[PDB]
């Protein structure tokens, strides 16, 4: 059993969780549910990140501990993943001691090997976009003597000022041609294409300048052993929960040994350089080996992209609640491009729920049971071969739709390999419009081609229920419970290698009702 590692980035808890910290979470889910299909050993990863000094702010905001807020963060994050159905085999809280002892670890091992340094941090705050900006990248500077005194951020336009405090530093820089040397020996470790061209071009080409990796003002947070005064920054506390969370440096290594490295690490394109430069390099002086993909898919827009800090948001329980389960799910993976960027507007979720669910799986399968219970009395008739002459191009379709589904999934274009099933789904429903099976009833004479016809359209139905499998969680269960389709080899992918496995007459149901929502 092949091993297959995933994870979501670690979500920060200042705010309730949107329809965009969803998205991520529900694509790992799609690849995680697609790869046990295809018969990996899986381990898919989620969690938060819950150190720094928002976190105070916002729980001594509400009058309690830091702990006692996160909690209740947490309970309330871990049942919207329940709730959306996420097979997350493990939840990682950096307020944890198998992450806090691993991140004390690796800050001495840095601080032993001289790979950190302790100096001074400079920068430029905002309080509005809770941003620090750097001397050279502000805009509307303000001189005195000739150096920058004073200026606006990018981003919005208010008034910064400095700020200046003791920091351990991570020398990057000379890592540089070990990195790029990793990008020409893995040439899809950064995807999308364009993305990799951003991380060369803007970062790495310009020099790494040193990493501000610990702070002195504020407390929550792991603290350096060897320096007390100084808590460990977001950077090296976060990234490392990707192998904490494996049990690394603690008593049982078990599952580091056996899922490091990550086959496949999600994001959303803000923090590609974190993961595609700062945790390759980061791996290197921990002489532990790189992970093999990262991912950084679009934003979900609103005014601008989706964000908690400026409340622009759309709970993903809303959705649920009103549309359903499988409907929210499918809207996220069909709607956005993997990669590309998205707006969202409810009149656009209504239409995807309606037209492409209800309208045209959910007809499918209504009519095909319906003419089944009409014509046959409910006994489907078994398959035998493409009578029909519409069959050998359908019945070759349906192959052709497996194979271009396969390197849609391969290559994280869900959008795609969702489109790709729902032409198989239109086809079908032409099919019965292009055989007339009411026309083949009135004949006696008319017998096994209209058999063929229903075996065709269930099977068909097969096909497109088994593929959706990783997407939808309770749509296929409940089209195989309305088929009466039951021994589970019936819904793996290993069963379409062959058209037609329904040789066996069976009963559908006497009462289909709607598959959605
Ligand atoms: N609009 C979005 N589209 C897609 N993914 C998103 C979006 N917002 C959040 N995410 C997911 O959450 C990760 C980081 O969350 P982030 O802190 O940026 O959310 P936020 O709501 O913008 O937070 P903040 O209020 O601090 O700006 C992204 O890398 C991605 O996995
Ligand atoms: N460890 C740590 C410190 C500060 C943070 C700020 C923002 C996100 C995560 C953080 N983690």
């Amino acid at each position: 059993k092949e091993t297959f590692y995933i994870t979501t980035p670690i979500y920060y808890p200042s705010g309730n969780l949107h329809i965009g910290h969803a998205y991520s979470t529900v694509a790992g889910d799609v690849i995680a549910r697609y790869k046990r299909m295809q018969g990996y050993d899986v381990r898919y990863l989620t969690g938060t990140d819950e150190h720094g000094q928002k976190i105070q702010e916002k729980a001594q905001k509400a009058g309690k501990t830091e702990i006692e807020y996160l909690d209740e963060m947490i309970a309330g994050i871990k049942q919207l993943w329940a709730k959306l159905e996420i097979s997350n085999d493990d939840f990682i809280r950096t307020t944890e001691e198998r992450h806090k002892h691993v991140v004390e670890q690796v800050f001495e091992r840095l601080l032993k090997q001289g790979d950190i340094y302790l100096g001074e941090y400079e920068g430029w705050y905002s309080v509005p976009d809770e941003t620090y900006y750097t001397e050279s990248q502000l805009v509307d500077p303000q001189y005195e003597n000739g150096k920058i005194i004073g200026g606006k951020s990018p981003d919005s336009g208010h008034e910064v000022e400095l700020v200046k405090e003791e920091s351990y530093f991570f020398n990057i820089s000379k890592y540089t041609d070990r990195l790029l040397e990793f990008y020409d020996q893995n040439p899809d470790f950064i995807q999308p294409p364009s993305r990799k061209n951003e991380m060369i071009n803007n970062f790495i080409k310009p020099g790494l300048a040193d990493l501000a990796v610990s702070r002195t003002s504020f407390n929550w947070g792991v603290h350096v052993p060897s320096n007390p005064k100084h808590v460990v920054y977001v950077w090296i506390d976060a990234l490392v929960n990707y192998i904490s969370a494996l049990g690394y440096l603690s008593d049982d290594e078990s599952l580091f040994n056996k899922y490091w490295p990550a086959d496949i690490h999600l994001m959303a394109k803000e923090i590609v350089r974190f993961h595609s430069i700062i945790w390759p390099i980061l791996l290197m002086a921990l002489d532990l080996p790189l992970p093999k993909k990262v991912f950084a898919h679009g934003w979900i827009l609103m005014d601008g992209k989706m964000s908690k800090s400026k409340g622009n948001v759309v709970d993903p329980n809303i959705l649920i609640d009103r549309y359903g389960l499988d409907a929210t799910r499918y809207y996220l993976m069909r709607e956005l491009p993997f990669g590309s960027d998205g707006v969202f507007t409810p009149e656009a979720f209504v239409e995807r729920t309606n037209f492409d669910l209800a309208n045209d799986l959910g007809n499918l399968v209504n009519r095909t049971i319906s003419m089944v219970n009409k014509y046959f009395d409910g006994e489907l008739p078994a398959y035998q071969g493409p009578l029909h002459e519409l069959d050998e191009e359908m019945e070759a379709m349906a192959l052709e739709t497996v194979k271009s589904y396969t390197e849609s999934m391969e290559s994280l274009q869900f959008s795609v390999a969702l489109s790709t099933v729902w032409k198989f789904i239109s086809r079908t429903n032409k099919y019965i419009d292009e055989t007339t099976p009411w026309v083949l009833a009135k004949d006696d004479s008319q017998k096994d081609m209209l058999g063929n016809v229903m075996a065709h359209l269930v099977e068909n139905i097969r096909y497109a229920a088994v593929l959706l499998r990783p997407f939808l969680t309770h749509a296929p269960k409940e089209i195989f419970e309305q088929l009466n389709i039951n021994n589970p080899q019936f819904m793996e992918f290993s069963s379409l290698e062959q058209y037609g496995v329904l040789n066996e007459s069976i009963m559908v149901t006497g009462q289909p009702k709607p598959i959605f929502p």
